[PDB]
C-alpha cells in the first residue's frame, strides 16, 4: 500500500469526507470503521465522532489518503482509504478515542483490520466514549 497526496473540502461527519483527489471533488468513506450515525433518520457520540474528524483533518497540514488492496470505491461511489493527517491515520484515531467500533471488514480491503482492532481493544479496556 501507499500514501497519496488529497484536499480536504469538507467533514461530513465522523467516518465520510469531501476530498479533491487528483483535482476531482469525491466523497470518501473511512475504511474498516462505523462512527455513529448522525444523517441517516442522531447516535450517541455522533457529534463527537464528527468533531473529532472535523478538527483532526482540518487542523493538518498535510492529508492523505491509502487505498487497500480490493475496491477502491463502495456501491454509493465513494473513495475507500486509511486517511492520513499529518501522518497520523484518522481511522485508528477515532478507534483508539471509541468514537468509531471496528466495521464494515470487507475482504480484501482488510489490511489494517488487526492494528485497528488493537486500539478499539485498548479504547474498550480503558471505557471511552462508547465503551463507557
Ligand atoms: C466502510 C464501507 C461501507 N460500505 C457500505 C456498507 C453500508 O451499506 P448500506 O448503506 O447499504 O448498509 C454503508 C455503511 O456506510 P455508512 O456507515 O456511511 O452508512 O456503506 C461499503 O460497501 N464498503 C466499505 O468499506
Ligand atoms: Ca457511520
Amino acid at each position: 500500500l501507499h500514501k497519496e497526496p488529497a484536499t480536504l473540502i469538507k467533514a461530513i461527519d465522523g467516518d465520510t469526507l469531501k476530498v479533491m483527489y487528483k483535482g476531482q471533488p469525491m466523497t470518501f468513506r473511512l475504511l474498516l470503521v462505523d462512527t455513529p450515525e448522525t444523517k441517516h433518520p442522531v447516535e450517541k457520540y455522533g457529534p463527537e465522532a464528527s468533531a473529532f474528524t472535523k478538527k483532526m483533518i482540518e487542523n493538518a497540514k498535510k492529508v492523505e489518503v491509502e487505498f487497500d488492496k480490493g475496491q477502491r470505491t463502495d456501491k454509493y461511489g465513494r473513495g475507500l482509504a486509511y486517511i492520513y493527517a499529518d501522518g497520523k491515520m484518522v481511522n485508528e484515531a477515532l478507534v483508539r478515542q471509541g468514537l468509531a467500533k471496528v466495521a464494515y471488514v470487507y475482504k480484501p480491503n482488510n489490511t489494517h483490520e488487526q492494528h485497528l482492532r488493537k486500539s478499539e481493544a485498548q479504547a474498550k479496556k480503558e471505557k471511552l466514549n462508547i465503551w463507557s
